[PDB]
Order: structure tokens, then sequence, then C-alpha cells
């Protein structure tokens, strides 16, 4: 598809089983994930947001559809106030910006 | 043009004279840049993610360059760690997102 930006870019993900809303994210290295089980060992990450360092839980290898396409990535898990997919798993995706 | 994702979309902006490196983030509702002088009045405001919230003063109807492309609208300056163009200005160049 082509998604503007005149609104937040919202999708619908699934993960675990489960649909979630998750915002399209251009300016994140990684993708981040609110509280939830997810299968396998973790390793702690240290994302650099705006107002801040903040430690997550790095999860490899995780199966996750986005908007129907289907990714297998890294998704960190933590305290984030939206889900976000980013770089790594938009690049999955072949998701690029265009004007 | 059409910019990949294998690293952070970085582009070059004019404003206020200056020449700035900035991030194309779609998950920013909000323009923030560094430290640096704007024109009229300013009103401050909070603006946050996941690492927290810094205060910013907000300059409305500034002109901007993004990559070539001329936008006006608010621009949000603070104590940001990297200048980020968000939604507010993405849109006005035509920028979307495709896959
Ligand atoms: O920390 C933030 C952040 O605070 N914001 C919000 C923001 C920042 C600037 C202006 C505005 O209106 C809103 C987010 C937005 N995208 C990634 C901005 N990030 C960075 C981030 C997030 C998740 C994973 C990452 O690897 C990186
Ligand atoms: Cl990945
Ligand atoms: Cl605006
Ligand atoms: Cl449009």
């Amino acid at each position: 598809p082509q998604i503007t930006l005149w609104k937040r870019p919202l999708v619908t993900i699934k993960i675990g089983g489960q649909l979630k809303e998750a915002l399209l994210d251009t300016g994140a290295d990684d993708t981040v994930i609110e509280e939830m089980s997810l299968p396998g060992r973790w390793k702690p990450k240290m994302i650099g947001g705006i107002g801040g360092f903040i430690k997550v839980r790095q999860y490899d290898q995780i199966i996750i559809e986005i908007c129907g396409h289907k990714a297998i990535g890294t998704v960190l898990v933590g305290p984030t106030p939206v889900n976000i997919i980013g770089r790594n798993l938009l690049t999955q995706i072949g998701c690029t910006l265009n004007f």
C-alpha cells in the first residue's frame, strides 16, 4: 500500500497469535512492543529516546505480521507509549519513504 | 526520491538560514530541532516518548526546506538528541510510506 502521513500511520500487526495496533516508525531503529509474553531467551537492550535512554528486553527471530506482510526478526519488549514497527522490520517488508 | 530504510533516513534541511541534518520520522507527530534562534513569538510545550519528555519552545509559521522541498509549519526547538522532521512537515513535502 501507500500510506500518507496526515494521520499517524497505525496498522494492525499479529504477534503471538494476537492482533495489535502499531505505528510504522521510520525514526525508530528497532521494533518495540508493549509488555507481552514471547518465547525464548532475551538479552538486554538500550533505546535512546528523545527524553533519555531506557532498557528493554530483546527477543530474536520472532514471527510477526505487519499489515498482512509476514516478517521474522528482532522484537524488543518494554514500556513504549505505542507499539512501534522500526526500521529493522520495515526493511523486511520492503517499506520505503517516497516524495 | 525513494529512501530505503537500511540506515537512518537522514536528510539536509535549511531552517532559519542554517543547514542541519535531520531524521525523517514517521513516528513523530511534531518537528523538533536542536537549540537555535527562530523569529517570532513562541510558547512552551512538552513532548515525549519512551525515554521521557523534554520541554521545547513552539514557533509557528516557520519556513523550512527539506531535501529541496519547501514547506511551512510549526517547529519545536529544544534539547533533542537528534533533529526530527515529523508528520506535520512530512505531509507538506508529499512524503508517503510505500510497500
Ligand atoms: O524515543 C523516541 C520518541 O520520543 N519519539 C516521539 C517523538 C519524537 C519527536 C517528536 C515527536 O512529536 C515525538 C519517537 C518518534 N519516533 C521515534 C522516536 N523515539 C525513538 C525510538 C523509539 C523506539 C525505538 C527506537 O529504536 C527509537
Ligand atoms: Cl531484525
Ligand atoms: Cl504545523
Ligand atoms: Cl497527499
